[PDB]
């Protein structure tokens, strides 16, 4: 996998996915048909502002970190990756009806929808995904929903790190 989304390119360094469709339901009741990737993999996310070690599994960010030119910068290259893991939490994070579309009138798929979603708004994603302890070594350090950095806690899996 060499490929992109949200505007960061991924490059896959380990692991595999079988993609499997769902539909999923939102708060607001709207069916999203999804194509869930299944299994274990690891990427390099680089954008001109931010790049990240991604690892994740099936619906599961399992660790992202991020090192961004400034807060703005990460915190963009954090919702991608929050939508790019097809998270429980983030599609419950979803609010109203999702119905984007492109500069030629064509619905975004649905994984842009989510994204496009958050883009504009990430306070109600980064409040529901949780919060956990971290051990602060190597340089990482953690960021809070409201993007402080914090050397106790963090966005469960989100570290920032400039080493
Ligand atoms: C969640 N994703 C999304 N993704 C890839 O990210 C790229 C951008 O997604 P997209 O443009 O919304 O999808 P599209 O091109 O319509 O294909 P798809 O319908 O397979 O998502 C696609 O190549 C998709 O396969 C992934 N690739 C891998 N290896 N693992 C993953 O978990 C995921």
């Amino acid at each position: 996998s060499s490929f992109s989304f949200g505007g960061f390119t991924f490059k896959r360094t380990s692991g595999s996915s079988i993609k499997r469709e769902e539909e999923l339901l939102t708060g607001n009741l709207q069916t999203l048909k999804i194509r869930v990737h299944e299994g274990y993999e690891e990427f390099t996310m680089v954008g001109k502002r931010a790049t990240a070690i991604l690892r994740k599994a099936t619906r599961r960010l399992v660790q992202l970190i991020v090192s961004g030119r400034d807060e703005q910068s990460v915190a963009e290259a954090i919702i991608v990756a929050m939508v790019f893991s097809q998270e429980d939490c983030m599609i419950k994070a979803v609010r109203g009806d999702l119905n984007f579309v492109n500069r030629a009138n064509q619905r975004l798929n649905p994984m842009h929808q989510l994204l496009r979603h958050f883009q504009k708004d990430a306070k109600v994603l980064f409040q529901n995904w949780g919060i956990e302890h971290i051990d602060n070594v190597m340089g990482m350090i953690g960021v809070l929903p409201d993007m402080t950095p914090s050397t106790e806690m963090s966005m469960r899996g989100i570290r920032v790190s400039k080493m």
